[PDB]
């Protein structure tokens, strides 16, 4: 029953992974733009 | 009879092992993509 | 709860990133103008 | 007669032992491949 | 006559003991190899 | 506290940048006038 | 301390620049008068 | 030391310039007189 | 060495200039006398 | 070589000039005599 | 070639000049005789 549960979840792992991606999109965005401002200044 | 049963199953072990592999495909997928998003951000 | 918290923050990362950008606007400004004065002199 | 019977069997022990080996080949296979999938994911 | 007979046999005990050893070589072989297959799998 | 400190300073960067500009005004002045004397001579 | 030192010097740059000008007055003088002699001749 | 050396020379430039003038006096003389002879002839 | 050479020559320019003058004496002579013959005729 | 050539010619200019003079003797002759005939008539 | 041509002509000028003279002989004749008639009358 546990193996089957893990199968259903796997897929679940894919859901989490989809979310990953967005949060890191914001973090990577940060920083790229603002460091670019710093680039201009230098 | 038990030894023979184990022979039939072995093969059974191979079936389980085939399944292994997919579930871990999802888990390894997770995480690789989303951590890549984080990489971009950094 | 922590994953959700990180979602709320992401967005938070975007806030920080917006700020980045201005501070580096000042630093990049500095220096561009004054180095231009030096350019004239040379 | 029993000692002689055991001699004939010994050899018999070798037959069993040959079989051992295959069943455990499947079990060890299982698991190595699928755990490798998990490795990729991580 | 019985004591002397036992002397002749002793030696006889040594003959049996030589045989022991081989039969148990097969049994110990069995099992070591096949359990090693299982080790790989795990 | 450090981010806020940097905000206050930015502005600070602007102060430095204002100063830049004058020092380089003198250096660029130098040289333009005197090289002009040399121009006359040639 | 170095920025302040440069401020004091700037002004220093202005001193050098004042001198420029005279040396080049002599060089430009040279040559203008004597080339004028050559002009007469031609 | 080089700037000072150039100051001493400037003046040096003035010496050269004084000489200029004489050599070109001869060249300009040449030619003015003799071309005048040609003028008479024409 | 070249400046000095030019000094020696200047003087050289004066030599050439002395010669100028004679050649043009002949050319100016020509022509003045013969055009005078033409004057008589007219 | 050209200056020397011109020297040799100058003299050459004198030759031409000698010729000038005769041709214009004829032209000036013309005209003086015949205009005198006209004078008589008037 | 033109100078030589002019030499040949000069002489040519002398030819014209010879003719001058006759035409003006007629004109000067005119007038002297007839004005003499007028003289008688007065």
């Amino acid at each position: 029953p546990a193996k089957a549960a893990f199968d259903s979840l796997q897929a679940s792992a894919t859901e989490y992974i989809g979310y990953a991606w967005a949060m890191v999109v914001v973090i990577v965005g940060a920083t790229i733009g603002i460091k670019l401002f710093k680039k201009f200044t230098s």
